């Protein structure tokens, strides 16, 4: 389990999150345990611990899956933490929800997209032709106006993609995750200014988050 500048994490400058993709079959609790051991060699100083994506009890369904799920998984974890790490290790480690991710400052950058997403059809329909992939990879099929909800859903998370954003107070410039996916891709262009670029214009700070590609 090791990364695929190249200097900067062997000097350790970076905080490190740990994005976990619920319900995908890759992160199983071992899997996350590795992820866990290789971030906190490498980091600055502390892991956080955070629920990443997720492909009506609340208004939100990132925080819908923290609740239903997200919860759950946290406490399997802490678990297995404490048999496999030892008190000093354990220290180091921040379990980040939702809520600790999503304050006020978040949501604003959320809300920008919302309003780009009802506005602009171009934005609304390349999110809408995300979710149609995900969904034909599948053999379940959904509707218009599902897939229309579920790329609302994507537009919640996004932010956090892109920016450095503080949970629990810690700043985490750096994030790890094993593959590159069409996500990382997007958040890649969108960084860049190479698509949509009133996004950068608006939520950007030129504070990107670092993407870490750790596997096996």
């Amino acid at each position: 389990m090791e990364l695929h500048h190249k200097n900067d994490i062997e000097l350790k400058k970076y905080n490190i999150g740990v994005a976990i993709s619920l319900g995908n079959k890759w992160f199983s609790i071992d899997n996350i345990e590795k992820l866990v051991k290789w971030s906190l060699l490498h980091t600055k100083e502390y892991v956080i611990i955070y629920i990443a994506d997720s492909i009506k009890l609340s208004d939100s369904h990132a925080e819908e899956v923290a609740i239903r799920y997200g919860r759950n998984l946290f406490i399997k974890i802490k678990e297995r933490v404490s048999l496999s790490f030892s008190q000093d290790e354990q220290a180091k480690i921040i379990y980040a929800t939702w809520s600790d991710i999503a304050d006020s400052k978040y949501k604003e950058k959320v809300k920008y997209l919302y309003n780009l997403y009802d506005k602009n059809i171009n934005f609304k329909n390349y999110i809408e032709n995300f979710v149609k992939e995900w969904v034909s990879k599948e053999k379940r099929t959904f509707n218009n106006n599902e897939i229309n909800k579920f790329g609302r859903y994507i537009l919640e998370e996004l932010p956090e993609l892109m920016v450095q954003v503080k949970a629990r107070g810690v700043l985490f410039e750096a994030f790890v995750y094993p593959y590159k996916t069409r996500i990382t891709e997007f958040v890649g262009l969108l960084q860049k200014g190479e698509i949509f670029p009133e996004i950068k214009t608006n939520i950007l700070d030129n504070h990107p988050k670092i993407f870490l590609e750790v596997r096996e």
